[PDB]
């Protein structure tokens, strides 16, 4: 093994380490390219990964910095967060529209939420600030055209309705509207967003993409059946992710349904995902070659949003703690590959190194969840996520609401 992550300054050297390999994918930064983007997208053949894992990777080093309290990289985060803001400041840049699902949107306004709540360095004064760009994709997502009758509500995997998708309503898609809510209500106290977040939940409980009775998480299902072909992949992310959301609905609301259902949701997360202790993607991971670029990622959100549920919901941290630590230590203990000694693979309950080529990508997605699991083992050194009270950032009671965006012309 390469890595130790015995020790706080074990854990910090392992992160700063891990955090130089994710970067070197990045080429945004350099002269020429676009800021904020990962190579791609696969339909251009200008890369492995598509837009919002661009997202997804600036989530990381916004959590990477406030976790280890390296600044080195925040310029470059700053710059790919706000090169992708498009012109109505809402995460919906036209040129990308092919992309635009309200998942891909979602997790950019989730980065920005994070970085709000993490107390990153405001942009300029000119610029879309954090919470105002959580508040405008919110907001999108609120718009009446995004909430029709079917199924009795729900988002729609896509934006545009031409889209291949949109006739999908998925978790994902409303999970993650729900966690922007839970997380606006906390940051803000308004109480708008946790009624909104309360609404969609109870959506996703009613229509059974949550499990009465074992609280699994489906992955969707299709307007032309009422959504009762449920899709019964699951995904970690999108259990984690509303057990994300929940944890900041019970930490705002203190109404034990909330408690109950953090408690539900984490129990059926345990069960399902972690398997002798590490994280495992149990649609494709059990065999090689079957998951795709996004669910490469999914594991580094597991492993950043339980930590944040410890801080917000502290009665969970004996529960994910341990289990936290056992799954980066898998992680870490296959991050030996060629050609550095240190090269990370995907399939860490495996115990060995898997070149990430057998999944067709160059293994950004792999890097970047050892890095989000590595850094996470140091949550109990972290501020929790800050409030209005605290926080640094400025919202805009117009986010979304541009004369020239979208929604008008729908
Ligand atoms: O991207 C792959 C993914 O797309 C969506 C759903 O159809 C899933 O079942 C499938 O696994
Ligand atoms: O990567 C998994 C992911 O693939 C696609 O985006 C859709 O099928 C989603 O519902 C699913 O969760
Ligand atoms: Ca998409
Ligand atoms: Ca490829």
């Amino acid at each position: 093994q390469y890595y130790k992550i015995d020790t706080k300054e074990e854990i910090l050297e392992s992160a700063r380490t891990l955090a130089y390999d994710m970067m070197l994918f990045y080429k945004g930064n350099q002269s020429g390219e676009i800021p904020g983007i990962l190579p791609g997208p696969p339909t251009e053949h200008k890369g492995d990964y598509y837009w919002w894992e661009g997202g997804a990777m600036m989530g990381t080093y916004v959590d990477y910095w406030h976790l280890t309290g390296d600044p080195s990289y925040n310029h470059v985060i700053m710059e790919g967060m706000l090169h992708q803001v498009g012109p109505n400041a809402d995460y919906q840049p036209p040129n990308h529209t092919a992309s635009l699902g309200n998942d891909d949107q979602g997790f950019w306004g989730m980065s920005a939420m994070l970085a709000a709540e993490n107390k990153f360095p405001n942009p300029p004064d000119d610029k879309p600030q954090w919470l105002a760009l959580a508040q405008a994709v919110w907001t999108t997502q609120a718009s009446p055209e995004r909430h029709d009758g079917t199924c009795n509500g729900g988002l729609r995997w896509q934006i545009p309705p031409t889209n291949a998708g949109y006739n999908y309503k998925n978790t994902i898609a409303n999970a993650c509207f729900f966690d922007l809510g839970a997380r606006l209500a906390r940051y803000t106290k308004n109480n708008t967003y946790a009624e909104w977040a309360e609404k969609i939940f109870d959506w996703l409980y009613a229509v059974g993409y949550i499990d009465h009775e074992t609280w699994a998480v489906y992955d969707g299902g299709h307007v032309e059946h009422n959504c009762t072909d449920i899709n019964r992949a699951q995904f970690s992310y999108n259990a984690a992710l509303l057990l994300h959301g929940a944890a900041f609905m019970w930490n705002y609301t203190e109404d034990q349904k909330w408690k109950d259902r953090v408690d539900n949701l984490l129990t059926g997360i345990l069960r399902d995902f972690f398997k002798d202790g590490v994280v495992f993607e149990i649609p494709c991971e059990g065999r090689q070659g079957a998951c795709t670029a996004d669910m490469l990622t999914f594991k580094g959100y597991v492993h950043r949003w339980m930590a944040v549920v410890t801080q917000i919901a502290p009665h969970t941290k004996d529960r994910i703690l341990p289990v936290l630590r056992t799954s980066a230590e898998a992680a870490v203990k296959q991050c030996v590959g060629p050609p550095t000694g240190r090269r990370c693979g995907f399939y860490w309950k495996s115990g060995k190194f898997v070149d990430p080529s057998v999944d067709h990508t160059s293994g950004a997605g792999e890097a970047m969840s050892v890095l989000a699991a590595v850094s996470s083992l140091l949550i109990e050194y972290a501020e929790p996520p800050a409030t209005n009270e605290t926080g640094i950032s400025r919202g805009d009671p117009n986010a979304g609401m541009r004369s020239r965006g979208a929604a008008q012309h729908f």
